[PDB]
């Protein structure tokens, strides 16, 4: 990580940020965690590459942000003491003009995720504005660039899956479990919840940086790590119940496994 960071830095040099550098750097490296919500931004298309420019751009965002945050105040929809993530929620309702009747009302499906995702996001960037914009753009990505892509990772979950252990899916398969995976989790939260987050935001790196496929091998190898234990298990629902509860000691681990065997079977170009 010492090189990286200065190899990374030397790429902060420029005046114009080199997006595609910066996007093939996050591919085979993590992060540095001060440059992190920076590129992450950069990445997003939150902040231009021109780095004069940013405190600016912030400038309008954080307008934009208070702006929303008091009209959300104004209808009593959130409070002062209304968590952060359902603000940003609810924030991202009222912008996208889905916002339900009272605070009250059940949430829906892509509520949960987008929730999830917010409070993961919050453990990670420290400034209110970016985590809320960083978040906005991640999830966004999710419904946009990955749509499709998204809906194919349990298929690949299986293919990986039974290329590093067959005796293991095949354990899984017996009980009939593949179908009742926590693939929600997985793959539409990205492991909010699931991974803390000092291990998460690695993976993030990933996403950010153009790949969904890292999601997968996150999966392959928590099964791989925990075999043990899941091979003891005998049913579709303890199976099912102990990877929505995963320990989290090895989260390390299972990230740096996780990428390495991304790279194994994807190819991810080395960074120049």
């Amino acid at each position: 990580g010492v090189e990286e960071k200065k190899s990374l830095e030397i790429l902060l040099k420029d005046d114009r940020l080199d997006t595609e550098k910066l996007c093939t750097f996050s591919q085979r490296f993590p992060l540095p965690s001060m440059y992190r919500a920076l590129v992450w931004k950069v990445l997003l298309g939150i902040l231009p590459p021109h780095h004069e420019s940013h405190a600016k751009v912030m400038m309008y965002r954080k307008e934009q942000y208070l702006d929303v945050l008091h009209a959300l105040k104004v209808v009593r929809f959130v409070s002062d003491a209304t968590p952060q993530a359902e603000v940003y929620l609810r924030m991202y309702q009222l912008e996208s003009g889905k916002l339900p009747r009272s605070p009250s009302f059940p949430l829906e499906p892509d509520d949960e995720v987008f929730l999830a995702i917010a409070k993961a996001m919050e453990e990670m960037v420290e400034d209110s504005v970016d985590c809320y914009w960083i978040t906005r753009r991640f999830v966004n990505q999710l419904n946009t660039k990955y749509r499709d892509s998204l809906p194919q990772l349990p298929k690949a979950f299986e293919q990986y899956l039974n290329l590093e252990d067959g005796r293991l899916l095949t354990h899984l398969r017996m009980c009939s479990a593949a179908p009742k995976l926590p693939y929600d989790l997985w793959f539409k939260r990205c492991f909010a919840g699931c991974l803390p987050e000092s291990s998460l935001q690695r993976v993030w790196d990933k996403v950010v940086s153009g790949s969904c496929k890292i999601l997968v091998f996150v999966a392959v190898e928590i099964l791989l790590t925990f075999k043990i234990k899941v091979m003891a298990l005998n049913s579709a629902e303890k199976i099912t119940k102990f990877l929505e509860n995963i320990p989290q000691d090895s989260s390390d681990a299972i990230v740096s496994k996780a990428i390495d065997l991304w790279h194994k079977h994807c190819g991810t170009p080395v960074h120049s």
